[PDB]
């Protein structure tokens, strides 16, 4: 058998701080398009705004009607429990939640303890059955750009679950979402931040195809509007841990998909876009 899980960092930002970046257009865009589609499971990062994002789940509820919340929004019985420095009164929630075609047997969310109260950022954790067999998948979306030796702390902190879950040693275990962590002219250098993101969580290095970096300043109509000049960097991952089933074959596949032309205005300016967000998406392609 082969597993798909996608990760994508959808730019949804809250409109109550940013009201003009046609975050439910996109909700729409995003849910009716093909490169999301045909996935076992799907991790989303950046779902910040309650409206949009519920409205991108919804429109994805067809083909993936197994979905938890929105990591860091609520604390009920929606989830199995609740880990980690949660707080109800953070003014964002953390972004991060997961769909899937397949049964969710459990659905954890954890709060990271450390961060440069902002936003709940952290982890959803979700054990999944896919055709009898029990898959697990950790969403996440660590510190953005000191910076580093929090996302190692962020690391250590899901590893250390991960550990603390006494998952089956022969099923697959996978940790996925935007990492923060920059492969870009790294993958030769062992004290980079990337090579020890493989340690700290120890997971395999998987084999790259597709796009040459996540975040395209330089192809991206998003990001270079916001950041023109910024060297494009690699920082979206779907990894698996070492410690459990270890894959053959496992890919990540950056993909560059382009959405129908949309509209916005901003301070009586129009601008036009044909991206789904600032970041590309990753399928990862996962022999059992
Ligand atoms: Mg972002
Ligand atoms: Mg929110």
């Amino acid at each position: 058998d082969t597993l798909k899980v996608m990760t994508h960092n959808v730019y949804m930002l809250s409109t109550n701080l940013y009201p003009n970046w046609g975050q439910t257009e996109r909700a729409d865009l995003i849910g009716a398009a093909d490169y999301i589609k045909n996935q076992d499971v799907v991790i989303l990062n950046e779902v910040f705004d309650n409206s949009a994002s519920d409205r991108l789940l919804g429109n994805l509820k067809k083909e993936y009607p197994n979905q938890t919340a929105v990591l860091g929004r609520s604390s009920g019985s929606e989830w199995d429990k609740t880990l980690g420095n949660y707080s109800s009164s953070t003014p964002e929630d953390g972004g991060v939640a997961i769909v899937s075609k397949w049964p969710i047997a459990e659905k954890i969310q954890y709060v990271f303890a450390k961060g440069c109260n902002l936003s709940n950022k952290g982890f959803v954790y979700t054990k999944i059955k896919k055709n009898d067999r029990f898959v697990h998948v950790i969403g996440t979306h660590l510190q953005a750009e000191s910076p580093a030796s929090v996302r190692t702390n962020q690391l250590k902190e899901i590893q250390d679950f991960i550990k603390n879950k006494n998952i089956p040693n022969n099923e697959y275990v996978l940790i996925g979402g935007d990492m923060n962590v920059n492969k870009i002219n790294a993958e030769n250098n062992n004290d980079s931040e990337y090579a020890s993101m493989f340690k700290t969580l120890n997971a395999s290095v998987p084999s790259y195809t597709g796009h040459t970096a996540t975040w395209d300043a330089t192809t991206n109509s998003i990001a270079k509007y916001n950041f023109p000049d910024s060297p494009a960097e690699y920082l979206d991952y779907i990894i698996a841990s070492k410690d459990h089933a270890n894959p053959s074959y496992i890919e990540n596949k950056v993909l560059q998909p382009k959405s129908p032309q949309w509209t916005v205005t901003s301070w009586f300016q129009k601008y036009t876009y044909n991206d789904y967000s600032d970041h590309y998406p990753v399928e990862a392609t996962i022999s059992m």
